[PDB]
């Protein structure tokens, strides 16, 4: 399909979604999967290894389509949205991002549908915690970054990739173990970005992590087990119930 | 003298003595500077500190992937360069991707200087938390290597553990593991008799993991700012406490 609307809220709904990878049809990854990601909220997606969290992230980028049920963005099936329109409103960051371009400046601007100013580049780098280390180099943002950012440190890489996601001003930001290498100061910066920024209380965030301390301030938590939401709610609500989430935090 | 040592006995006592380092192709950036510490066998030593402080660089030097530009990296009192490269590979294992066209058993067995049994491979896979998902496949361990982030880390960990190295280096190696698997690995390192005599360097930004460590090294701008146990460092009121306070 062909949708590319001017205005977007960012309301995401999975409705009884099922999925198996195309070249492994008999292996159910997601099943009976239902949840809502509300606009301007941080929703955490947590659960055991192999439960399907990264697969959910992939469907949210329309990398694959559900085998059953519906994946909706503002009440419209995702598959109907323009490939490029989606690219502009949906941004995913993983644990080990590939950083294209020859310098920090090019790394951050890469993939953006326009030419940003250095002011804009600097702003998002300050938000992501990348600015300080970048500014420490003689050439600053024009310092050469080699072979897709593999000469940066683990956390420097994540900080740069996050800046690059932020400058797109996406309606849906997906963080998949994306801050696991950040130091405490930068992790704090990202907590402030997620929960104390005026821009991200209007945009919607899917936060996938094994570090449940990061998810405590989430507005909603989804606990995924064997491809479906076992339980969901706030940290305190889930802690009161005494189920999967409780057992994971206490462990 | 390079590559002449391969002793029958390795205590695994590691000493950095006044180590300096800049990467050969970026010589203007001093990464480590006057870096001194000791990793004792029978301890998990956590190496923590800000992004870019040089922690993964310390891991690379400990594998003899680069040489210090100043000072000494000693293993049982001898400079690392003096060990035979194959020998050092039997004694030192680092975990930080899997090999494309090989089976899971071949992936776990990879880098081992002998041929292990399926019982050997299964055992270590249960310890790392890779067993259940591998067993789920119809052909099991014979399946050719797609995996989740945590499953990949579990497989990479089993590969290192099966080498039974004297020095194990974990560089953010469990960041994708779930609570269950993270707990099992911790139990293995802190409770198993085999790891009780070995030396473990645990590099992590998850300060909770650093909390059980027998010793903690706080690295800042390529040098140790302070060190001790969690409870000692919390009392001192320095960089470590500031870091723990920021997260809390
Ligand atoms: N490209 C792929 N092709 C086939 N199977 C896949 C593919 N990617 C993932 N899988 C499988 O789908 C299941 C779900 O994987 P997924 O990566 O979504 O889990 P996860 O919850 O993100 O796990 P983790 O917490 O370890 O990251 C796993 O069993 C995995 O082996
Ligand atoms: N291969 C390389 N060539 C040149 N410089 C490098 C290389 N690898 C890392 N560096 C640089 O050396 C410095 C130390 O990086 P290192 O990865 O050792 O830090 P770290 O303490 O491991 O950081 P993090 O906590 O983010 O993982 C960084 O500023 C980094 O950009
Ligand atoms: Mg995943
Ligand atoms: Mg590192």
């Amino acid at each position: 399909g062909s949708l590319a609307p001017l205005n977007m809220k960012g309301l995401v709904k999975f409705q009884d979604v099922s999925f198996a990878y195309p070249n492994h049809p008999n292996v159910q990854v997601l099943q009976g999967l239902t949840f809502t990601l509300y606009p301007g909220k941080v929703t955490a997606l947590v659960g055991p290894n192999g439960s399907g969290k990264s697969t959910v992230a992939a469907l949210l980028q329309n990398l694959y389509q559900p085998t059953g049920g519906k994946v909706l963005l503002d009440g419209e099936p995702l598959v109907q949205y323009d490939h490029h329109y989606l690219h502009t409103q949906v941004a995913a960051v993983g644990q080990e991002p590939l950083l294209f371009g020859r310098s920090f400046r090019e790394n951050i601007a890469y993939g953006l549908t326009r030419t940003p100013t250095m002011e804009e580049i600097t702003a998002v780098a300050m938000e992501s915690g990348a600015h300080d280390f970048i500014s420490g180099f003689p050439q600053g943002y024009d310092t050469e970054v080699g072979e897709t950012g593999n000469q940066l440190s683990g956390g420097q890489r994540q900080a740069v990739a996050l800046a690059r996601a932020l400058i797109r001003k996406p309606r849906l930001l997906i963080l998949d173990n994306a801050t696991s290498a950040l130091d405490a100061g930068n992790q704090l910066r990202v907590q402030r970005l997620l929960y104390e920024s005026p821009e991200w209380a209007s945009r919607t965030v899917l936060l996938i992590t094994q570090q449940l301390s990061l998810a405590e301030r989430a507005h909603h938590i989804l606990f995924l087990k064997e491809g479906s939401v076992c339980e969901q709610g706030t940290h305190l609500q889930l802690m009161e119930r005494g189920g999967c989430y409780r057992s994971m935090v206490e462990a």
